């Protein structure tokens, strides 16, 4: 039977990387990756992470099963890291779940359960995942401006106008913060105008939040998820823990519902748990226990932001850097969007045949939309990424 | 929007959990002697260990780590390993496996009806339902002798057609405790060939029933007489770590090329869902099942929960029988896993609820774990003080 099954395509990402490891030459470089490298190229493991696993494995008693939707710790934890202060916890419905994929996949389907005629907008561009997800779930989508290929910063007007279009039911997806590919973000008075969008069209808003910490703070990136929370009566929230606390393999994320009343909340919360029931049961307690640890503890959640910080503010010199380094190679403006741009990846606006060129001609590696790992560079390498980037006319 | 929420059936075996000489006899989980569910030996050292190993925290393998795949199909099929046709997906405990490989069956067939055995573990009609699937039961539990009813079995099975999957249980068959024979197996391998239906194994209790090799048996069987077959793991029991979420899908087929596909396909379905698997759990089983020294332990440890509970079978049992002058209650001895059907009506089931404390699943399923020499003459005397 399972012969009928039709070729599904390989991850890419593979096949990305394949391509790199065979490149004979001496000094190439990988911009392509999608996950942070510290100055060595390598993966850390947060100290508050390996200090909260310590921990755990001298309290945990047993490993019998949790709670379905969660636990209590961590759902409160979250809620707060996100909301602060604005947490309404009789109207905000919680569910841990498998990654912020995990999260993502499950407010689609809740949303969909809730009204079957829901259609999806999502900007252009967006994490590929986003169209995919909603491919095999055989949703319609709808596409909204974003990014501008000319300035590489927002095209505001376009999105507005576009957005104009939703309707009642229907599904907004916006990055809270750090937009994966592009780098280019909307500024607290584009977020208050969208909310005014949204409450006029009536559409549902879904908000990706996977990059909180790594724009300009973990308060900074909330404040436009919390103006949004503030003004709209039903917002979903998909939160990913595997960047922020660098536990990625763990599967840590959850799916916040803020209702606009107590019953729509339990009837919201009792079909989550449903949701997670008839998909893997009970989720995966490992991550969710190390981030509720670290954020319970005072001396541990002062380390985890401690070394946060520290991992924004490196990339950002890193951005600046790079931004200085292009000003005197083309003695213009142009290239200033790089430090204006906030997350770990950045969109140059170079076409598939420039980012061949620079390959083939620098040994430098990049996603094929021109999408680079800020992460990646460092003081040897951004002098060759900004001469490539002259050099072949961008 | 989320208004419209119609409001969704409660999973009852859980419910009770939240409800509860309050003896708990529901949830399927393991208990020792004095109540608690231990984290095994060999899993506690594979952490201490972990933590000392790992490095890196990055994203993984799509579809399991191959060290948690060769390991796992090893365990399950032992020398009847056929790498070159098995592909393997790590998955969010063995419920996600049966999810996927629900998903899997589908994609393949858009016409799939699923045979399930009356009785069986509710989540699988659950989940069924949700999908949309058609559902179709065989007969099982014979109601009487607490035994199968493989005569009826048999001719329910082969009313299906090709491209059918039927639900089979490895071993230690939840809710009833009743299982087939080595011979009853090849005898259901028959009518499978036959009628072309898929089997589709779940195995979530390996290493309760008879011991780790002997539970595979069956499924060692059908996956020698039939080319194709899907195997749904789960490691929570018998690992004992229920909360880390961590089993597998295998999905055997006739080919290279087919098993290709179903690779390719299985890693997509993964990618779709939630993206990467859990990696702990995963990664304590194959450090346990890899280092000699800690499945030499961990076997061991399982073997003394396998024969305390054959032990506590048989005392109450004994009592039973002790306790009537009768038979009857033989079955409770005859079977195996951690469960077993009482055969008790459900107005005694409910009755023994309030005045006595005993909570036990609403059809007279009995977590045998539950039970202690102190809690066995108790029983013993409520099942006589009510109806049967
Ligand atoms: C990284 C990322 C995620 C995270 O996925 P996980 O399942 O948490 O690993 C989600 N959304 C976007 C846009 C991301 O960039
Ligand atoms: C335990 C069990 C499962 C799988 O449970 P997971 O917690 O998802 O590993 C599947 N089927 C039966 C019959 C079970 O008892
Ligand atoms: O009691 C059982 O059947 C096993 C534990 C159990 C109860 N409900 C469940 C739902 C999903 C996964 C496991 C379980």
């Amino acid at each position: 039977m399972l012969g009928n099954l039709k070729p599904q395509a390989p991850d890419k990402i593979l096949a990305l990387m394949g391509e790199f490891r065979a490149d004979p030459r001496q000094g190439k470089i990988d911009l392509g990756v999608g996950v942070y490298k510290d100055a060595t190229g390598h993966t850390p493991i947060m100290r508050a992470v390996h200090a909260a696993e310590q921990r755990m494995l001298e309290t945990e008693t047993t490993k019998t099963y949790a709670g379905l939707s969660g636990e209590p710790e961590f759902q409160k934890a979250m809620g707060e890291l996100i909301l602060g202060d604005g947490l309404k916890s009789e109207t905000t419905a919680t569910l841990a779940t498998v990654g912020g994929t995990g999260a993502l996949r499950q407010a689609l389907e809740l949303a969909r359960m809730a009204n079957p005629d829901l259609r999806v907008f999502v900007s252009d561009p967006t994490w590929p995942n986003h169209v995919s997800i909603m491919n095999f779930m055989g949703l319609p989508v709808q596409t909204y401006r974003y990014f501008d290929a000319e300035t590489r910063g927002v095209d505001f007007e376009g999105m507005k106008a576009d957005l104009a279009a939703a309707k009642k039911g229907d599904m907004v997806l916006l990055h809270g913060c750090c937009h994966n590919p592009t780098g280019a973000n909307l500024t607290l008075d584009q977020w208050a105008e969208i909310a005014s969008i949204l409450e006029k069209t009536g559409a549902l808003p879904l908000i990706d939040l996977a990059y909180q910490g790594f724009g300009d703070g973990l308060e900074e990136d909330a404040a436009g998820t919390r103006l949004i929370a503030s003004r709209i009566p039903e917002v979903l929230i998909a939160a990913s823990c595997s960047k922020n606390f660098g536990i990625y393999r763990e599967r840590t994320g959850c799916l916040l519902a803020l209702c606009a009343d107590a019953a729509t909340r339990e009837l919201a919360q009792g079909a989550m748990a449903f949701l997670n029931r008839q998909t893997y049961s009970f989720p995966p307690f490992h991550g969710a226990k190390i981030v509720s640890t670290v954020l319970t503890t005072p001396e541990l959640r002062a380390d985890w932001m401690a070394e946060l910080e520290a991992v924004r503010s490196g990339m950002l010199r890193l951005r600046e850097q790079l931004a200085g380094e292009l000003r005197d190679l083309s003695g213009s403006d142009r290239f200033g969007f790089v430090a204006e741009h906030r997350g770990m990846f950045s969109r140059l606006g170079a076409t598939p045949e420039q980012v061949k060129r620079i390959k083939e001609e620098f040994g430098i590696y990049m996603v094929g939309d021109s999408r680079i790992n800020i992460a990646g560079l460092n003081d040897n390498t951004i002098p060759i990424l900004a001469r490539a980037i002259i050099e072949v006319g961008v």
